C-alpha cells in the first residue's frame, strides 16, 4: 500500500501550519544586523538570543547595547543571552570578561548572558543551537554576533536570514530553550566575575550532555502535508531526530538536491545517498566556498600558520569527491559550486529537495555536527511552492558570486600547493592523521 | 553465622506463592495446548515474549490464536515481541528465503482492524553478539516459562518433538512486575522496531540506537518490595545482561547452598569457569553433583552420517569433548557416586532442557544455557521459586523422573567417544581448529 | 460492586492449600485426630478452650499434654481456658490443674485462666483454636466427655484441620501478645492463684486493650484462589462482627447458618429478611428444644435453668411465625437438629459455594457485644473444598427434621405448667428481651 520508507518518515513528522505571510527572507548580512536591531526596539515581550559567540567588538556591542536599551525601556521584558561556554572564554581580554564589564557599567538594568557547555573540552562539543526568539517571531540564521557577520565595516560573512513569525513555533523553541538549556545542570552564568572554571564543572557537563542526548522538541502535529508547514528540530549524537531527518530527506528528492555547507567534508553516509541520487538519475547542486572564503585560509604573503592548512583540506576532499563523480558532472547531473568574493568569507548552510522542502540549519553536515555538537534546524514544507519568489531569489543571490566546477582537475592538485602547506600536508598524510582531522573538524 | 552465599539468597525480595497456583507441565504437546486454551481465555493481556516465531504450522497456529482472540476481544492488549536479527533470516545453511518478519507483514495486512503488534528486539548490532532470551508467555495474572520458541518442534506438531520444560504460574504481583518491565525498558526502549512494517529499517540505520539501548539494559533489572520470608513458598523473578547482573549473581550464589545435591540441565555443555569451579567445590566438600545434558544426537545441528557434512554439524562433537574433557578430570567422584552425568537421547528428537535445581528447596526455571555467551552477551531472565516447605515435592519429583527417562547414565569419561572415534571430514574440522586454538574463541560465542 | 461484596474483596487473605484442609465429620474422630497431632508435636502446642473438664474425656487431653512434654521438653505447650468457668461446677478444673502440675514435677504444661470481665455473665474466652505446629485443628468443642464422644454420648460440633504456617504464626502470635501476657491472665494450676476482686481492675484494663486488638498482616492471596482470613473481635464494632454482616448480603443464591442457641440480633434478622425479599434461599439450622444441653426431661425434678431451651424455641417459632411466606416459597428452610439425648453445638455460615465461615460465634448478642470471639474465613472461589463442604452439610442435615410451619413447633400452651408459669412470669416483667440479651 505505502510509500518508501524515506517519504513515511518526513510524510509522518509534526508539522506547524505557516502562514506565507508570516516568513520574510533576507538576502544581505547588513539587512539581518538592521533586522535583528529592529526587532529588539519593537520587542513586547521576550527576547532569547542564541547564538555561538557575541564578540567584543563594534558588531557586538551594537546588539548588546540595543539589548541593554530595550530592557532599560521596558523593564518587564523577558532578555536573555546564551552562547557557548568555552568559545565565550578565549581569543586576551576575553567575552566573558566583556560580559561583565557591561552588567557592571548598566545597573538595574538586568540582561543575563549565560554560557552552555556542550562538552567538558571545546573540542568535544559546541553549542551549535541557532534561534533569535523574540516574542512570537523567530529570525533564524547561522551566524554569530561579531563585525563580520553583521557585516559592519566594510567586510562580511555570508549565511542566510529567515524571520518565522508563528506563535506556536516560537513557544515550542523558547520553552526547550528554558527547561533543557537555561536550566540545565552545568550552564553558568558569564557576567559572573566569579563564574567557575571549566574543571570545577566538569561532572555537571557530562551529566548535561546526558540530558541533552534524547532532549527533543515535544509537540503535536496541527498540520497535513498539503499545506506549508515548519517543523523544528534539534539533535545531538548519531541517532537524533534531526539527523535522522537529514538522512531521509535526501532520497525524497524526485528531481534535485541542493545542498549548502562552508567546510566539505560529508559524513559517508551522506555521501552514500548523494551517489545513490546520482544514480537514479537525479541531480545534486553542492555549494561550497573557495579556499580562499574560508575564515583559516591565511594568504600567500602572510606568514603562514598551522590552521590555514585547513581550506587546503577541504579543497582536498572536495577534489576527491569530483575526481571519482566527473561522470555525473559531464551530464550535468552533479553541478558543484565555489563561492567567493575578494576576500569575504562563506558560511551558507542548508538543503533544498525539490522545491517542496528546504531545511534552515546550523548544522555544517560534518561529523563533528553529526556526534559532537548541540544542532538544530527549521523544516519548512512548502507542498503549494508559496515561498516560491522568495526561494527562487535567495538561489539566485547564493549562486550570483559562484563558479561551476565542471572538472575536477580546475581544483589545485596538492602539488600546485604553496611550500609550507605542501609539507605539512604530505606529513599529515604519511601518519594517516588527515583522516582523524575531518572527523574533529 | 550464615555464610555470604546463603545470605544473599535470604536476603533477595521475595513474591509469596500458593502451591495450588503452580502447575507443572510435562510434554511439548500439552504446552502448545495450554498455550492456546490460555490464549482464548484471556479477558486483559497477552505478552508473549520468545526467540524467535517461526513461519511454519505450529508457529501459525500460535499467531492465529492470538489473532483471533484479539478479534474476539478487541480490548485485549496483545504484544508479541521476539529477537530483531533472528527474525530476519533463515534457520543457519538453510536456503534463504522468505523471513519470519515478511510473514508477520503478510499476517497484519491479512487481518486488517486486528492489532495484534509484533515487535522486534535487538540486544546487540549484531546477532552474534547478543540476542534476545528473556523468556515468559505474560497472560492475565500468569506467566507460563518455558525456554521453548514457537515453532513445529518445540510445540510438537508434527510428530518430531525439542523437550524443554513448561511451568505455568499464577501470580499477579510476578506478573505485573514482569509484565511491567517489558513495557518500560524493552517495548518503549530505544532501537526496538516493529517486524510487521514493511518499511522496518536495517540494522545499519539504528546501530547507535542499539548501542543505547544495550547500555540501558546492561542495568535494567527488576524493582519490588519483597513480601515473603524464607519459611514459606515464594517465587523471585530474575533478569540481567552482562556479567555482574543480579542473575549471574543468583545462580552464582544458588550453587554453593546446596547441602546435600546440585542439579543441571544444560543444552549445550560449556559451563563458564567460574561456575566449574563451585561444582568442583561442592564436589570436595561431599555434596552431590548431577548433570543432565544431550547426547550428540540429540542436538539440533547433528547431521546424520548418512547425510552430506556441513561445518555447523561440528558443534554436537564440540560439546562431547568439552563433556569428556570435564569429566575425565573428576573421574574419581564419578565413582563415589557424587558426580552423575546423564545423556537424554529419544531417536531423533533434540534436547532444550535448561534449570537449576538446590536440593529440594530451590528450583531455578530459566531460559539461561549456563554458557560464556548467557553470561555476557544475551539478555537472559529466570523465576526462582523458594519451595522450604516441600509443597510442590509431587510436581518436582515427577518432572525429574520423566527427564531422566531418556538418559544414560556415563559412568566413565571413557564411554565417551573421543575425537579418533568421530567422521573423518569431523576429525580433520576438529584438528585444525584446536592447531590454530579457535575451539576456545568458538566456546565463547557459542 | 456493593459495599459488602467491596468488603470482602479488601479483606487481606492468606493462600492455603486445598491438600492442607482436612474435614472431619464425628466427635470421636476428632478426638482422635487432637491427640494425634499431640503425640506427633515438634515444636509448639497452644490448646484455647473454653474449658478442660476434670472428668474421663478431659483427663485424656491433659494426659496427653504432659506425656507430649516429657518425650519432647523443648516442645512448647500451653493451655488457655476461661478464667471463671474453669473455677466453679456447671450449674473444680482449676484445683484439679493444680493436682495435675503437682502429680507430674519437671513437666511444664501451664493453665492459664483468661477472664474477659469480672463477671463471668458479662464476657467469656470464646477464643478457639489448637495451634498445633505450623497447624489450627479449630473446633467449637471445649474438652470434656460429651464433646470427644468418651463413654456413649455425645455433643455435635464441627471439626477443621488446617495446616497454613502464617496463620498459624499470626494465631499463635496473636494469643501470645494479647492473651498469655496479657494484664489479668492468671495461672490456674497456682494453688495461690488470685481471687477474681483482688484481680478486678486488671481485668477492666485487659478487657479495654482486648476492644481493639485485632490480626495485623498483610495479604498475599487474590480472590480468584483459595484463601483463609483469620478474624478475632471483641465488642459491636469488631472486624470479625463487620465481616459476618457483610457475609451475609454477598449470597447471591443461598446462605446458611448453624446455630445452637436461636437468639439473632436484629440486624442479622434484616439481612436475612432482605435475601428473602431478594428472592435468594437462607437454610437456619437449629437444635430441637430437647437437643439442648439445659433441657431436663419432663419427668425429672424441674430447675429453672431448664426454662432455656424453651425460650430458644420460642424465638425461633416468632422468627418462622414472621416469615412463613418464604417457607411456603421453598426459601427459608428451618431445620431441627435431634438425636435421641446427645446435644447440639454447631455453629458456622455458609454463603452459596464459596464462603464458608468456621467459628465459636453464637450469633446472639452476647457474643456480639461481650465475650471476646474469634474465626475463620474459608475463600473457595474455585469450589476445591466441594466434596468435603457436601459431606460436612450431608450429615449435618441428616438428624433433621425440616419445620415447614411455624404451627408445627409447640407454643407456650403446649409446655409443662412449671415451664409456662415461669414464662408468663417473666414476659408479665419483660425480663425475656434481657434475658436474651445476655444469653
Amino acid at each position: 500500500f505505502k510509500r518508501n520508507k524515506h517519504q513515511q518518515h518526513l510524510a509522518q513528522l509534526p508539522k506547524i501550519s505557516q502562514s506565507v505571510d508570516d516568513v520574510d527572507f533576507f538576502y544581505a548580512p547588513a539587512d539581518f544586523r538592521e533586522t535583528l536591531l529592529e526587532k529588539i526596539a519593537s520587542a513586547k515581550q521576550r527576547i532569547c538570543i542564541v547564538a555561538l559567540y557575541l564578540e567584543q567588538d563594534d558588531g557586538g556591542k551594537g546588539i548588546l547595547n540595543a539589548l541593554y536599551e530595550a530592557k532599560r525601556q521596558r523593564p518587564e521584558l523577558d532578555v536573555r543571552v546564551l552562547v557557548d561556554w568555552h568559545r565565550a572564554q578565549r581569543g586576551s581580554n576575553t567575552n566573558a570578561d566583556w560580559y561583565c564589564r557591561m552588567a557592571q557599567e548598566n545597573p538595574g538594568v538586568d540582561v543575563p548572558v549565560y554560557g552552555v557547555p556542550i562538552n567538558t573540552r571545546e573540542a568535544l562539543g559546541v553549542l551549535h543551537f541557532k534561534g533569535f526568539i523574540i516574542d512570537d517571531s523567530v529570525l533564524y540564521s547561522g551566524a554569530s554576533l561579531n563585525d563580520v557577520y553583521l557585516h559592519q565595516h566594510d567586510k562580511y560573512r555570508y549565511d542566510r536570514y529567515h524571520l518565522i513569525r508563528n506563535r506556536k513555533m516560537s513557544d515550542i523553541m523558547f520553552e526547550w530553550v528554558t527547561q533543557n538549556i537555561m536550566n540545565g545542570r552545568g550552564v553558568n552564568r558569564l557576567d559572573d566575575v566569579n563564574r567557575p572554571k571549566s574543571p570545577e564543572i566538569k561532572n555537571d557537563i557530562r551529566l548535561f550532555r546526558q540530558e541533552l542526548r534524547d532532549a527533543a522538541y515535544h509537540f503535536q502535529g496541527d498540520a497535513d502535508n498539503d499545506q506549508l508547514s515548519v517543523t523544528p528540530l534539534v539533535g545531538l549524537g548519531k541517532s537524533s531526530l534531526l539527523n535522522k531527518t537529514i538522512f531521509h530527506l535526501m532520497p525524497c528528492a524526485e528531481q534535485k538536491l541542493t545542498i549548502c555547507t562552508p567546510y566539505f567534508n560529508l559524513p559517508a553516509i551522506l555521501v552514500r545517498n548523494i551517489i545513490q541520487l546520482l544514480r537514479e538519475g537525479k541531480k545534486v547542486e553542492i555549494i561550497v566556498g573557495d579556499k580562499t572564503a574560508n575564515d583559516f585560509y591565511i594568504p600567500e604573503d602572510e606568514p603562514f600558520k598551522i590552521i590555514g592548512a585547513l581550506p587546503y583540506l577541504y579543497e582536498i576532499n572536495l577534489r576527491r569527491f569530483l575526481s571519482r563523480l566527473q561522470y555525473y558532472v559531464n551530464t550535468d547531473q552533479l553541478v558543484v559550486r565555489l563561492w567567493k568574493d575578494d576576500d569575504n568569507t562563506y558560511h551558507l548552510k542548508g538543503m533544498w529537495v525539490d522545491d517542496k522542502w528546504m531545511l534552515i540549519t546550523g548544522n555544517n553536515l560534518n561529523p563533528r555536527a553529526w556526534r559532537l555538537d548541540l544542532e538544530n534546524a527549521i523544516l519548512i514544507h512548502d507542498p503549494q511552492l508559496e515561498l516560491a519568489p522568495q526561494r527562487e531569489k535567495e538561489l539566485e543571490l547564493i549562486r550570483e558570486h559562484t563558479t561551476i566546477v565542471k572538472h575536477y582537475r580546475d581544483l589545485q592538485s596538492i602539488a600546485d600547493y604553496p611550500v609550507k602547506v605542501r609539507k605539512l600536508i604530505r606529513r599529515l598524510r604519511r601518519i594517516r592523521i588527515d583522516r582523524l582531522i575531518s572527523r574533529i573538524l
